[PDB]
């Protein structure tokens, strides 16, 4: 389960946002297919479309809406987001997915400050070289609201 996962966190210095990370091809594997991630941000928070920050191979950073356009040019990797619905689609073509790790960070704005946890759900489609295809397996994550303690 290393190929793809999502995580997130809320920092004490920014309790009005949740930071989410879609971490794709984390072991820099060869891929036998395109990669598709379908992400649905759960209620109580709103995607900040300007907050996207994509790191490739832990070094190259692509920031904001222009960064998304540059990432599309360099890696054919498209990020489509709809703040209204909380839906994010990521597509990375096979040729650019291979050997490259992608960490897609975005922020959501907390809409319900008293809400106990913030959730982000995703599903992934990919085929790593020498491994069975993963066909829409779920990768979800919950972040505890640091405003609403010790867990």
């Amino acid at each position: 389960g290393v190929f793809y996962y999502k995580t997130g966190d809320m920092q004490t210095d920014d309790t009005n946002h949740v930071r989410w990370f879609l971490n794709i091809n984390n072991e820099n594997a060869y891929v036998d297919s395109d990669i598709r991630i379908e992400d649905d941000i759960q209620s109580g928070q709103t995607l900040d479309i300007d907050s996207f920050d994509i790191t490739v191979n832990g070094s190259e950073s692509y920031r904001g809406q222009e960064g998304i356009n540059q990432l599309a040019q360099r890696y054919g990797a498209t990020i489509s987001a709809d703040s209204a619905s909380g839906h994010i689609s990521v597509y990375i073509p096979q040729g650019y997915a291979s050997l490259n790790s992608f960490s897609i960070m975005y922020l959501t704005k907390v809409d319900n400050p008293d809400q106990k946890t913030f959730e982000n759900n995703s599903k992934a489609w990919y085929k790593e070289n020498g491994k069975d295809a993963v066909d829409g397996k779920e990768f979800n994550h919950s972040v505890a609201n640091v405003n609403a303690g010790g867990v």
